[PDB]
């Protein structure tokens, strides 16, 4: 169903975050824009200091709620026949023995080191775990180690 699946997802937030824009991108298959929206929300979610400077410190992922993360992940999973999502990324990372460059290769972020944003794959043709992005490396870790997926 693809586009229909994204719509079925319940859109919930501890922090009054309006996921519709993302949802609408992800539904209509607008992965590039969805990625950009995703980043922007993660910033807003990390709290005021994060928003002021406009990137996120790995420390601040602690601040982001389970629900909000789960919502993002649900949508990304939904838009992708469960190929995309933070949780997916954790799975692929754990499956590669938490060994980073093995993982980065399995996620086709190297296929070199794919240059953003022209050189990335924003489509259903992308490998499982290719999206979304999160570009050191402690940040991305903190996300996956987050309790929303642990589980």
């Amino acid at each position: 169903s693809g586009k229909e699946a994204v719509m079925e997802v319940q859109l919930s937030s501890t922090a009054g975050i309006d996921y519709t824009v993302l949802r609408d991108h992800l539904a209509n298959g607008e992965f590039r824009e969805a990625e950009d929206e995703t980043r922007a929300l993660l910033i807003k979610l990390a709290g005021p200091e994060a928003v002021k400077r406009n990137w996120v410190y790995f420390t601040e992922v602690k601040n982001i709620s389970v629900t909000d993360f789960q919502t993002l992940d649900n949508l990304w999973k939904a838009s992708s026949n469960n190929k995309f999502g933070y949780s997916v990324q954790k799975e692929i990372w754990v499956q590669n023995q938490k060994r980073w460059p093995k993982f980065f290769k399995q996620i086709d972020w190297t296929q070199n080191y794919r240059k953003w944003p022209m050189e990335f794959i924003y489509s259903m043709d992308a490998p499982r775990g290719h999206l979304p992005l999160t570009n050191g490396t402690q940040l991305f870790q903190a996300i996956m180690e987050h309790p929303a997926f642990e589980k």
